[PDB]
């Protein structure tokens, strides 16, 4: 557990990139949003020098081929850019009784720190696709249905925060929708 083996850095570097791209992380990260090119891409520098890492070494060429071991991370291809994946905007709300009008859903959508609903469309497998304005809203907002959702005149619902991400990608995931 304590030798020279960079085994172990490999999976540190991890920690600091989920933290670097977190919900609160990057919406209070200066360096890397105000750094970020113009798609939002992280000048491949700035980064690369990050001080978490600059305690990891100096490789300007091996950093981004490791990076690549954060699925909600897309970096540039070439190597020079890249820009953190955090959308996940619309909400799922599943186990809703066909015979339940747009009336009862509406209210469970319903935040406290968050604006009204953007678009609420009932979406096949008994889940309904409701669009929220912004993933800081929509994810937080989907904190408060935790406890809302929880239960609906004593009807205990379930529901999964909707992310986007590439579609013609490998369905090695394990994870299914």
């Amino acid at each position: 557990n304590s030798a020279v083996s960079t085994e172990d850095l490999k999976e540190c570097l991890k920690k600091q990139l989920e933290f670097c791209f977190s919900r609160e992380n990057l919406s209070k990260d200066l360096y890397l949003i105000s750094q970020m090119d113009s798609d939002q891409f992280i000048p491949i520098w700035t980064v690369a020098n990050m001080e978490e890492i600059k305690k990891l070494t100096t490789d300007p060429d091996l950093i981004l081929e490791v990076l690549r071991s954060s699925p909600m991370v897309q970096v540039d291809e070439k190597g020079e850019k890249v820009r953190p994946s955090h959308k996940r905007c619309i909400v799922i709300l599943r186990e809703i009784p066909e015979t339940t009008p747009i009336e009862e859903v509406k209210g469970l959508f319903k935040s406290e720190n968050c604006p009204k609903v953007i678009s609420c469309e009932f979406a096949h497998n008994s889940n309904w696709y409701i669009t929220f304005q912004s993933d800081t809203d929509a994810q937080q907002a989907f904190k408060y249905l935790r406890e809302e959702v929880k239960t609906f005149q004593g009807k205990p619902i379930m529901a999964r925060i909707k992310a986007i991400n590439t579609f013609f990608a490998k369905n090695g995931y394990r994870l299914m929708d």
